[PDB]
């Protein structure tokens, strides 16, 4: 028995993901397995594209397919929305905008079901240039660090995420990624709204090689931070 979302995460959690896709009407499905482990900030999860060849690049999906790992500092425990809401879960909706690109539309259950925490997710693409850099698969296997911005929606009882990922191009140019973000609690008892803060994130995206399927391996590791007032030197 406990009295808090945030209890749930003091060890290790195993993680399920399951994500039904459809872009420019090509279909398939990534199921992923890992563990989350909030106390280091650490998720570690392997995908495989169980439909056959992914239609996409790996990175291009990495942000859809658990904020709940996120290791929040003891000052900051009150701002952690995501184990608050634990364990009945949150609903998380992006629109992702692929710039002079297409764009996708997710959106997902993070919750628990029995001893594992589950992301289930249904995506739509549309819009997409078949020589472009997603279908064209011209993006590194890679992702680079990024930190995302977190205010609380105090009508919806949740809160709106706001980030621009720079995936990296072959040859040497950025694809910019217009992400736009909502979380609303499941359930309807009471969650914590959050000052405004970050998550900082990290991805290390490998490949298993004894896996002879279309997959990614991912580490990621996120931990939260406050924010620092920017300003000009002339006002320094």
């Amino acid at each position: 028995m406990v009295s808090k979302g945030e209890e749930l995460f003091t060890g290790v959690v195993p993680i399920l993901v399951e994500l039904d896709g459809d872009v420019n009407g090509h279909k398939f499905s990534v199921s992923g397995e890992g563990e989350g482990d909030a106390t280091y900030g650490k998720l570690t999860l392997k995908f495989i594209c169980t439909t056959g060849k992914l239609p996409v690049p790996w990175p291009t999906l990495l942000t859809t397919i658990l904020m709940c790992f996120a290791r929040y500092p003891d000052h900051m425990k009150q701002h952690d929305f995501f184990k608050s809401a634990m364990p009945e879960g949150y609903v998380q909706e992006r629109t992702i905008f692929f710039k002079d690109d297409g764009n996708y539309k997710t959106r997902a259950e993070v919750k628990f079901e029995g001893d594992t925490l589950v992301n289930r997710i249904e995506l739509k693409g549309i819009d997409f240039k078949e020589d472009g850099n997603i279908l064209g698969h011209k993006l590194e296997y890679n992702h680079d660090s990024h930190n995302v911005y977190i205010m609380a929606d105090k009508q919806k009882n949740g809160i709106k995420v706001n980030f621009k990922i720079r995936h990296n191009i072959e040859d040497g140019s950025v694809q910019l990624a217009d992400h736009y973000q909502q979380n609303t609690p499941i359930g309807d008892g009471p969650v914590l709204l959050p000052d405004n803060h970050y998550l900082s994130y990290q991805s290390a995206l490998s490949k298993d090689p004894n896996e002879k399927r279309d997959h990614m391996v991912l580490l990621e590791f996120v931990t939260a931070a406050g924010i620092t007032l920017g300003m000009d030197e002339l006002y320094k």
